[PDB]
């Protein structure tokens, strides 16, 4: 009951434990490890399940979910190992949508997440931490470019952030995943949380919203951001879960290799069964208390 | 008690058909394109961002990781059949035949042929033609299926000699700093084939050419595997022809390239992978 690790919003979190979370981040980047996140979500972007198929390992099918979490599960052991204290927070966007300028949030303070776009700079972050010249990219083919960038709306796609609403109705499907196990897939908890039901919504809004490299596959961790976007979307699952208890992931058996409970997500040997319950990987959301 | 990786040669055709059967398998059940893609990946991982030196390619971690990458690949393969270990191809023995595209890894019951010029250098025999076997591109997605032709650049015209391998053999160091493609007498880099290149396992990857001739298509080639099973063997002869000597860099390297660094797209450390043996497997000749 307190001996797991709690993951709280990044909005309830003390101005040293902020601060211990970018030191922990940029310490990952200078030591090579961030780099490797980056690389795997791309490479698992590029790895389609099955070949010329539209699904991947990590996106647009039933693995979405499973995947991102063993994700964030591999970073927060990386972050403890630079300092246990620090926990991965998240991101609950649905309430900054509700701010008239959600750029107003805490998060984007320059002792957090740092700004939106510089308009002047083509949108080149020039604030916080991670600003242009304090913190590296790397483009879609794995060589350096010319730091983070944000345009926070700029899309007519993607005017606005998820809302509570959004959350809450996607909360209420009754099924994990539906046939045939892609972004198609109606009535469908990941599909819908994924956000490709009437989309872009909730997961994938989030990226459009941001944009910069978070508006793309293959460039999206550049953004520390990402991990506090995807951390909400373990969250948001992990309800579902609660409120689903008779439920269990799909496909069991007869999705693409690497899509069923038992198969291992590329690029590891992890499966979806692996990380269904989060509090056996030692780790809660702060309002599961 | 140890696991035998053997010489293709001294393999009964009964052992050649039980390997061929668990690739083939690999491949239908999705595995087998799980070791393209790590290959690939590892391949546009750069050690340090910016740098020539990627995580499974020109630098220290070119043998550890193939290791690894031999060693997952072999559980997998025992996973469809217990009795299957990975073989080798001793290219350099192939090097002695004035036609070495007549070696018997080369029939239609094993890797099957060269690439028919007539069909655009297309594999059209053995178990992996085009049209049995499916490939991968360098983005992922599908291709036109294996291609290969033997000995057809002017760079490689032809496979490695004993010579080449005994005199790699002899180098005192494993590696030397920069720990990249320019390393001065580097066992890593001479073997990889670097120095006066493309000599030896770059020089088996140019002289078979198709997807096995560049980085990120190169798997798509079974022999892939017999080829680096080879590259591990001679490996394993220079660690004990050099007891006093042992992996470089221990530190100071790029990231990913240290004794006790992890090697993207895994965990595995260079330490995990020094000794073959504590791996479970040996190697025929070591008998
Ligand atoms: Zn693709
Ligand atoms: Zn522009
Ligand atoms: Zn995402
Ligand atoms: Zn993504
Ligand atoms: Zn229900
Ligand atoms: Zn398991
Ligand atoms: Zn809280
Ligand atoms: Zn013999
Ligand atoms: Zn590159
Ligand atoms: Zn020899
Ligand atoms: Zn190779
Ligand atoms: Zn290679
Ligand atoms: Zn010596
Ligand atoms: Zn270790
Ligand atoms: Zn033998």
């Amino acid at each position: 009951s307190n001996k797991y690790r709690v993951r709280k919003n990044v909005l309830h979190l003390t101005d040293t434990e902020k601060r211990d979370f970018i030191r922990a981040v940029l310490i990952l980047k200078e030591k090579g490890i961030y780099d490797r996140y980056i690389a795997w979500h791309g490479a698992a972007g590029k790895f389609h399940t099955p070949p010329g198929s539209d699904r991947n390992a990590a996106h647009m099918s039933s693995a979405f979910l499973p995947w991102h979490r063993e994700y964030l599960l591999r970073f927060e052991r990386d972050l403890q190992s630079v300092n246990p204290e620090v926990t991965l927070p998240y991101w609950e966007w649905e309430t900054d949508a509700q701010l008239q300028d959600p750029s107003q949030s805490p998060i984007w303070s320059a002792g957090f997440m740092g700004g939106n776009g510089n308009p002047k700079k083509d949108f080149i972050v020039d604030t916080g931490p991670f600003a242009a010249g304090r913190w590296t990219t790397i483009d879609e083919q794995g060589n350096p470019s010319g730091g983070l960038k944000r345009n926070f709306g700029a899309t007519k796609e993607a005017p606005t952030l998820p809302t509570r609403d959004d959350v809450l109705n996607a909360l209420k499907i009754t099924q994990y995943d539906t046939p045939p196990w892609d972004m198609t897939s109606q009535n469908s908890f990941r599909n819908q949380l994924e956000g490709f039901i009437n989309g872009p919504q909730l997961h994938n809004r989030v990226h459009r919203w941001v944009g910069g490299q978070m508006g793309v596959v293959p460039t999206a961790p550049n953004d520390p951001v990402f991990f506090l976007h995807h951390a909400n979307v373990d969250r948001i699952w992990s309800v579902w879960q609660i409120v689903h208890r008779d439920q269990n992931y799909q496909p069991m058996k007869n999705g693409p290799f690497g899509q069923n409970f038992r198969d291992p997500m590329y690029p590891w040997n992890t499966t979806p069964e692996d990380v269904m319950n989060h509090r056996k990987l030692g780790y809660v959301y702060d309002i599961e208390l």
